[PDB]
């Protein structure tokens, strides 16, 4: 009884475990690495500060997905913080009030004179600290047996030990450390009237960083409705969604992950979307709402930033990274009128036909891997590399039957072999007798140049002509000739080659169009022989940032020896903008779209898969079953596309460590 509320405690204290551990390893591997302008923590002769590293026991390390997400939650709530402190009059005391503070040091971190970094924070704001009293005394006993913690709130600096370790609370002049637990609503309302938050010449600013998350709505909606009766408050509310419910992709692994760890979203499922977000913080009395999603905060983020904050390690997991964002909101509320939420700040806040002629039904192809590549070789077909979860060099040959699709490995029979990798292609060529391997990497800093040809016959491997620029996430498809035409990808080379088989050249074709003055990364690209024409579809840009809303006809004369490519047509559409999507041609008037991520949102069972008819402009969804949404595991990254009917194939990702997904496998077949 009792037992069950003290473990479930417990667990939700544990959570903090994981976050300082993952904030501290930001603070080893980002912050030495960036500069002033995003530093979060530096002194006076331009040396790194370090907080975490007196909460946290060991050195972290986490994967680039998830450090690059702390980083963005750490200035998520940073530049709410500025923002408030820079508009607030400077006579004026502001307080921030940190519910479920866990052993977060940004008051130090703040208060700190030595920091140059937070010099706007040294006069005249202070700071509570509310958690479990269990918590609180572990992180009172921390602050007051550590020199630099101790002599930055002003308390004695000698002492390396306590009186009494069961001290739940503290009280200087800056700094409060106040145990409650926020379930106990009443007891919260006493504590803002013993800390005389009531005051109207003094701002509040109410924090809740993934801690409200865990409690049920109507126990963290009293929490916000309390703080709300005192004047001059905002709220910052850093949280998970789930905008498109509990059986999204990524949003079915984040909750499951919760539960299994005993610490349950429950607030997010009363309050799945930004815009439910907006109509609670309304109804419990703030009625000044500033909301967005992690990656509307990632594309403020100025480009100084961005350049640097790309160079800090290798990272390659886009559509991951997209898909978190859109998980986890940033809410800023106030409950006055006064307080503008200014350019630099502000977040930015259809029905298609049901396709007639086509359906998606399920199709095993338990191939189990991602970012290979696959073609079509006659009758057979060959998938080549990826990773499952590291990275291979193997080929399997992939027999397609109605029901199930049979596999088997090609054992190679040369000495020589390319080395294993992912994000290549590999296309056909030479009469349906061999296959091309173009580029690719093996770790993200690790893009590859050398290219390759299997001969299918001899099962052997022979390396031909490298490219002069790394090239990976290139698009690739082959021409009505036997050529090879590349898009594209993450280089420093031409935006679009052609490969001539028979000559054994690379020829920059890149079109004469400004739309190709910066490469395009994991854009679908298809080329139908029989009306002669091709399609470009989405794509993001090397800013890690920018997605194409495009989709691109252009057409191909292999006469003309220096200008072969010309862009016929742009057609644009909210539903165009997609990372990591693949096309097919259907029919020649009808052209498959697949997949990818958003930088905008997510898609759903309605919009992850539609049809464009290029010609008359016209576009029908491709629905997603509720059955196959709720009840396999669906993930359209890094997937691919095979028709001999079109499979998709493949396909998974990490979600942000809640657990890994594979793309169970779909097949498109005409509705009879
Ligand atoms: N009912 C409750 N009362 C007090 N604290 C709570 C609480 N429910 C959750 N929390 C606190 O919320 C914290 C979540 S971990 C996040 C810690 C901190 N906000 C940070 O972002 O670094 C935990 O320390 C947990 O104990």
């Amino acid at each position: 009884q009792e037992r069950r509320k003290k473990y479930a405690d417990l667990a939700i204290q544990g959570t903090n475990n994981s976050s300082i551990a993952s904030k501290r390893s930001v603070e080893l591997l980002y912050l030495p690495k960036l500069s002033s302008a995003n530093n979060f923590q530096m002194d006076k002769n331009n040396k790194l500060l370090e907080y975490f590293k007196f909460f946290v026991p060991k050195k972290i390390k986490r994967s680039p997905c998830i450090n690059r997400g702390y980083w963005l939650r750490l200035f998520a709530i940073r530049s709410r913080l500025n923002s408030i402190i820079e508009q607030t009059p400077q006579d004026k005391k502001i307080v921030v009030v940190n519910l479920g503070c866990g052993y977060d040091p940004l008051p130090f971190q703040l208060l700190d004179t030595n920091n140059i970094q937070s010099q706007q924070y040294h006069d005249r704001v202070s700071f509570i600290d509310i958690d479990y009293s269990d918590l609180l005394k572990i992180k009172i006993e921390l602050i007051k047996t550590i020199p630099e913690l101790s002599k930055i709130i002003g308390l004695s600096e000698d002492k390396d030990y306590v009186d009494d370790s069961n001290v739940d609370f503290l009280t200087t002049p800056k700094y409060l450390a106040r145990p409650c637990d926020l379930n106990d609503s009443k007891m919260f309302s006493t504590l803002l009237n013993e800390c005389q938050l009531y005051d109207p010449n003094v701002v509040k600013v109410f924090v809740a960083e993934v801690s409200l998350a865990y409690m049920k709505p109507e126990r963290s909606d009293s929490i916000i409705e309390a703080t709300s009766k005192m004047e001059n408050s905002h709220f910052i509310i850093l949280e998970q969604l789930i905008p498109k419910g509990p059986f999204e992709p990524f949003s079915k692994q984040m909750l499951a992950h919760f539960k299994r760890n005993d610490s349950p979203l429950q607030s997010v499922l009363k309050y799945n979307t930004i815009e439910s977000q907006v109509q609670r913080f309304n109804k419990l009395g703030f009625a000044y709402v500033n909301v967005g999603d992690m990656f509307q905060l990632w594309e403020s983020a100025d480009e100084a930033t961005k350049k640097e904050l790309l160079k800090v390690e290798p990272f390659d997991e886009l559509e991951e990274f997209h898909l978190f964002c859109h998980h986890y909101v940033l809410c800023h509320a106030t409950n006055y009128k006064e307080f503008a939420f200014t350019q630099g700040f502000l977040f930015d806040r259809i029905n298609l036909t049901v396709d007639e002629d086509y359906q998606l039904l399920e199709c095993e192809c338990p191939i189990n891997r991602k970012f290979g590549d696959v073609d079509v070789a006659g009758n057979d077909v060959f998938y080549m590399g990826g990773s499952n979860p590291y990275r291979v060099n193997e080929i399997l040959q992939l027999s397609i039957h109605y029901d199930k699709i049979d596999m088997k490995n090609i054992e190679v029979s040369s000495s020589e072999v390319p080395v294993a990798r992912m994000c290549h292609t590999f296309t056909t060529i030479s009469r349906n007798n061999q296959l091309l391997l173009i580029g690719g990497r093996k770790a993200p800093h690790q893009g590859l140049s050398d290219n390759w040809i299997f001969d299918m016959k001899t099962r052997e491997w022979s390396m031909i002509k490298s490219l002069s620029h790394t090239r990976f996430r290139h698009s690739a498809c082959s021409l009505p000739d036997g050529n090879v035409l590349i898009l594209g990808g993450v280089t420093e080379g031409p935006a679009m080659l052609l490969y001539n088989v028979t000559e054994e050249i690379f020829k920059d074709v890149t079109p004469k169009d400004e739309f190709f003055q910066n490469s395009l990364v994991s854009a679908g690209l298809e080329f139908d022989p029989v009306s002669k024409q091709g399609i470009i579809l989405g794509g993001g840009f090397m800013d890690q940032t920018t997605v194409s809303d495009k989709a691109i006809i252009f057409k191909y004369d292999a006469e003309n020896a220096t200008e072969p490519i010309t862009v016929i047509k742009k057609l644009q559409h909210p539903l165009f903008q997609r990372y990591g999507s693949q096309i097919k041609y259907i029919t020649p008037r009808k052209l498959l779209i697949v997949g990818g991520t958003s930088p905008s949102g997510l898609f759903d069972r309605t919009n992850s898969i539609i049809s464009l008819d290029p010609l008359s402009e016209t576009l029908t969804s491709i629905p997603i079953s509720r059955r196959i949404w709720e009840d396999h595991s669906l993930m359209l990254a890094g997937f691919s596309l095979v028709s001999t009917t079109i499979h998709i194939i493949g396909g998974g990702a990490t979600c942000y460590g809640f657990g890994s997904v594979t793309n169970v496998g779909l097949k498109l077949i005409a509705i009879a």
